[PDB]
């Protein structure tokens, strides 16, 4: 059920992590390969503690091994973009969050951060916050959620949404890790959480400004799976992992401006809504890597679910594709909630599509060019 | 046995642990689900370490995933009642108990705790104290009792009560943590010991003043949990776990007042002691969640245990409904035990009921509105 | 699948260790065996720790246990020439690389360090670099590649190169280990990252100057070789473990010189690959302990290899024997890379076979005397 | 999961049981316990084959160990009452079905054939012949049904009905020989299927004239819990093995006489519906071991189920108390079918019930004497 | 990997099954469940061996536990059709092959010999044959097939077609068991081999005449789920097992009336497939159980297999949709080959198509109704 490097001995490995590290630094690169939802990383020395992400160097790596290039010229180019403390080597060793560059400088296919960035810093003065709460399953490596019986299913929901005990939560040992870890590292980590399904977690991530978002889901994610490869498990954001009545994971956002915080914002909140009615099939397109074929099957409709055909919004409204919160319609004020994007969606392409739908009040089927 | 779960390497988790958290608090909180048994728990992070419970904002969940609301609006709110040092974090990180209220600010079925807190003001000039004997019983995951033999029994009761050695006392461990635990995490917990019954403990938690004798239980019991989990196995609070002649699980309860306790107060106590008894039924009612059913499992009058259809009080007497300590009796003052309350019940109940018949002299079968 | 010696207790000998040393001093010496591959270790104690490899002593060992002598006359000595810092016992001890003489003073058959350190001063006013990339993998006692299903196969390729994850990544601790070990002990490592093959990794050493890069790469896999023995897995440098479509083993080198670093080097990088592509035989000839059959099953032409046969070079060409970043060709200046040695290369015979073909235009089937 | 012995190996007692066995005869008396549930067996050896079950002589046993007597006389005595062949042991040994009398000649407290047989007697002329449908579930010496997951649910209800496949029937060897062994004892076995729970199946028995029903299905009971003995699992009737929402067992009942099979029979089978309709509450008490709190769990109004508080009669109905086939219906002619009856129903007390409320037009809270 | 069952000793079964039966029969009944792809079974005793199908009484089942009906009335009605001697309790006993009907005698929605029976009455006089290869995988208990390594995969494909040996054939015992009790059985089996994929098999039926393929066929399916359920494992006739390089699993059928039998048939025969040519989509319809979405990942028009889009025919061509063999295109008569039917297939549904677009010459999109 556990890899087989999960039964080395570790205290083998934490004693020779005892040792003094000296005077080099480790850097660790992270970037997003072809498959738009995947990570690869990358560790290189340093011969001095860098102060700023704008101190790194560049790097490059076969883009014929990732599924990001092909033919005579398959080389690639890591540019950093942000940069966080290591947790898993202490300080002063980094993480650094890397774009994908392509052999004549341009952006790679899936590096959906360049253009975000840009459309980000076109709507500066409002102020934009978000809020994601990502939600997950651990999985034993043969492909069976982690603590259920073999070839069985455990009892009924209901007793193992936010459950306390040995029968109703799963690896809260993985959750605790990846908790303090995230801490540790700088990342904007808000709660957690156990779901409805057993071995079903969630975290919250906010609330954070402009491009920030993406950057802190990224590196929370590539967290969350060093974390699980050290346990030995295996950490999976598929919408819909197990088909049945079993619940599926999802990536609600939370979203609001400077004009919506103040007072009498719910005009504004009501008007950003009321846009994003018009543009259902463009959002559902840009809230999952396949284009929507994942997410059909967790949004049906059953469940505390939208169904993924129908728009509907409302107040304290649980099974709508919009919400909002019943404190903010008591307050005429704050934020609202989009519970449409699947749990491997790419914040960076919901933030982006959440920006130009609400703030620059784009139409059409396809993206402005500016 | 075990649970999954605890077959992982604690040693990461240990390592983990381990990392300075830096600036940010964690705040765990805890209410009681729908069944008005079990527990649930929730995390969020905090700016700053809080210094009085009043300084914690307020939360909310969804109660349709807890059996305590349905429809449309399903939202429920949390507000914080008593705070506790975290001894699964340590410091600077807090446990929270919190009240349940409906989204329209009324308290839920469970919420007990709202009543109770009233009628104590009400008599608070009396200086109730309370004291309560926990006892629950070790299970494996498969639901037989830790320690026992695979689909079998261990010897005849006798040699276990208190009982020191290998073959006497199961998971001492788990008693050992739990007992630390409660102590580092500021609850008023008196002393533990072995019951008759193998793989049975006990703890005493008092003495406790009005409303905080409820608030401290149930914080022991989640505590009870939470490290139970983490060695893997399951603390059980049935009245009866085992049928035959293996013994069950009581909530013995202390009371007192501020008349008793002085010289001649064995006359006050006689007082409440000729009052209790024209309330059996009220009382049997009062001290069991599922309205008494399960507590019959328990009295049935053989062994050390009082028959449920009959009341009966005296002095040193075990068999009795109610008993007066020997020396209490040679020093005529003290306080009386109160044998009747099952292992399951939930202390505020069984406070607000010991109030409103001694102190407040009600009678009839419902409670007064006042 | 692992070692009979790695289930011993772990923490017994952490709590040996941690016994204070005292005043004795434990240097280890190192040797490399009659095979020209394995590596051969002996410890002894000194009265004081020694400031620089001059005042460690000689010592001997017997040639005929070790297939380097045999007859009358076995014995053999060993000449301290590199010291580190021990990461096993931490300090004060000490690690030492050895050169191996005959009975009459004659550097021994697999004594390659000899040569090369005459040559290498023969050219030291050219200031020549270097930069190895050590490729390796990961087996288990029973011959099988570490963490692969018994007697199967794991998923095709493409996600395993530098991926992170309980299914793509296997060992990942004994690579944690080894980096902190070498940076430790003062190796000069520069990086590490996942390879094609699942189990398989590698690390890059340098940059090195003259006659340091063989001690560096050497100390190196001496390192690596302990860890893994300490982990209870084999590290194996074949060139090609698994027949079939799966990725074999390189030891790319990196050369560059003063007048190459300058501007305009690239003029300097062309005539050194144009001398290069006259001597690809003999070249080849010195890649391999066994003169070239081990590369044979490795250099096919497939995937990302060049043809044994051929000899090529290009711009950044992978597919080439010698490749010439394109950053360097685009400012004329820098390295260029030698991709034809084998991953159980002696690094003394490349280093000494490029600057011989390179700096002393040295041509003919034969080295030169001098 | 399975029994001890039956890990014994099975070769040697074929061998053994090869031997040929010579003129002695092997008979084995059963007789039913006091609890009215189990079963009771004694083998003893005869000079000669009897030929009827006239020949047999009487036995006794001791019944303070069988909870059926106790104090200074509590010998019992046995006297033969049916013969069937021994399928264990195979020709000419038997099997022997007999009645319980107190020391001085009186029926015991669980001997209910013997009203019964006079019951039956007084309305010969009539011919009511019965036919029972005998649910039972497969179990484990842990306590969980045989096959399932350990400490786990299989999927959903739906596939398991007349199912066929490894997945999809659990323990068809057991029934098998059963059924082989039911045919060659010489009981009047008509068919077997599995049923909608997993490991749950179900055999009927008749048509049985009178008194040879409860001969018959006692005789059943038996030989299905010897072959389950000797696979080493348990056969239990218990009416809800599973609480939840897997199905429960009942003991359904048809039930028919000479005018009922005749032509236009339908009118005496509504005469009898209608007489039924006024004793639900006796035949509910005596269609259960316990008085009818065990048919409690199982009668619930829900699944394929009746409520035990409500009686209700049509055709074609499975919701209901009484059901009359269709093509009874149709032809006007033949039996109808009571669904009330237990699983762990004692079959005489049934028919009795039967005979008395139908034939003899028995009315109130008691059975008449006569 | 195998079932719990399956581990149940064997010999005490064959012991059981041993016994003389006497004058009863078995009658196992078999039909086809709402889903139109699994089977039902049911026993009953007959009182004498049946000599004819016409014999055999008709029987009854609740068709809400095989999701074939709903509501008030869901009994559903079997009549028999075909008989067969019982390879698994030998003579006298007898398979029977039956037929669904509703409550009112209307036939079932998935029972689809009813058509096909007065389709194939109408074009007797022609004496069509057909002949299906049924390919299958077999699987262990957890979902991977059998004796494939744990959690990976084999080696490529290419040594296990008709392959020999413990490292290239999996499961022959299956195989072996499955083609003797077909031929006791009474079923038209023509042949076996191992297919391309590991575990995977095949074998042949026919030549049928008319309605007995789909019989023949069905009954050959029943029993080799009924082999597998005694060897504890699963046989899947999924088309796609396996996502990748792995194969597939089809179901090609052969045809040929009298005309092309004759000598010059090879003009009727291509008469036929130009029929064919122009209803590709209908043909694709009726070739699937959920109307052709399980042959789409399996007809891609990689590997030895046609696209599904797209309509081909060719002489010794096994990327075509048809093929004609090369024998039969020299000789100028014989029959020719559909490849498009997919392992899940119903034979009837595929029998009545082929019919009605060759001899019937209909057209549209829809059946006619005569
Ligand atoms: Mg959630
Ligand atoms: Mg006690
Ligand atoms: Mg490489
Ligand atoms: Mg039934
Ligand atoms: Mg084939």
């Amino acid at each position: 059920t556990t890899s087989a490097s999960s039964h080395l001995n570790k205290g083998i490995k934490q004693v020779y992590m005892s040792l003094p590290q000296g005077e080099k630094v480790q850097a660790m690169y992270i970037w997003i390969d072809g498959t738009g939802e995947g990570l690869r990383c990358k560790t290189r020395t340093l011969d001095s503690e860098p102060k700023c992400v704008e101190e790194l160097p560049e790097w490059n790596f076969d883009g014929s091994s990732t599924l990001q290039s092909e033919g005579s010229n398959s080389d690639m180019y890591l540019v950093p973009a942000a940069m966080f403390r290591d947790p898993f080597r202490k300080d002063p060793n980094k993480l650094v969050l890397c774009e994908v560059f392509k052999y004549n400088r341009r952006p790679a296919e899936t590096n959906l951060r360049h253009t975000c960035k840009r459309i980000m810093d076109m709507v500066s003065n409002q102020h934009p916050w978000f809020g994601m709460e990502q939600e997950y399953t651990l999985m034993g490596t043969d492909g069976h959620p982690f603590g259920w019986p073999s070839n069985g299913f455990p009892g009924p929901q209901g007793p193992y949404y936010c459950g306390v005990g040995a029968d109703r939560a799963y690896g809260r040992d993985i959750v605790e890790a990846h908790y303090r870890a995230c801490l540790y590292a700088g990342v904007k980590i808000a709660g957690t959480n156990a779901e409805v399904m057993p071995a079903q977690w969630e975290f919250q991530i906010g609330p954070c400004e402009g491009i920030s978002m993406g950057d802190h889901l990224w590196v929370a994610r590539f967290i969350l799976h060093r974390v699980c490869e050290d346990f030995g498990v295996i950490a999976t954001f598929d919408p819909k992992p197990i088909p049945g009545n079993w619940n599926g994971a999802g990536c609600h956002t939370n979203f609001s401006t400077k004009a919506m915080r103040e007072e009498n914002g719910l005009k504004y909140i009501e008007e950003a809504i009321e846009k994003l009615s018009k543009r259902h099939q463009y959002h559902i397109r840009a809230y999952d890597p396949k284009g929507g074929l994942d997410n059909a099957r967790r949004l049906t409709g059953f469940h505390e679910t939208s169904n993924i055909n129908d728009f509907s919004a409302g107040v304290a409204n649980r099974s709508a594709s919009i919400r909002i919160p019943r404190t903010v319609g008591q307050e005429k004020k704050g934020y609202f909630e989009d519970r449409r994007p699947s749990a491997n969606c790419d914040p960076f392409s919901v933030t982006e599509a959440l920006i130009r739908t609400c703030l620059l009040n784009e139409t059409g089927d396809e993206p402005f060019q500016y």
